[PDB]
């Protein structure tokens, strides 16, 4: 089993299935200690899942529009 119980990152899991249209709020936490951890709270599901940072829409939106 891949057991990585060593904390240098909050989001160990990432969902790439996140659609910006269904994202109520997201935030990319750029940890120098880890990498990009992003969170998506669904408008409909109301639940939050860590978003995969390599999603093209994520970086083009949160990183290019919000962050710039």
């Amino acid at each position: 089993k891949p057991v990585s119980l060593s904390y240098r990152c909050p989001c160990r899991f990432f969902e790439s299935h996140v659609a910006r249209a269904n994202v109520k709020r997201l935030k990319i936490l750029n940890t120098p200690n880890c990498a990009l951890q992003i969170v998506a709270r669904l408008k409909n599901n109301n639940r939050q899942v860590c978003i995969d940072p390599k999603l093209k829409w994520i970086q083009e939106y949160l990183e290019k529009a919000l962050n710039k």
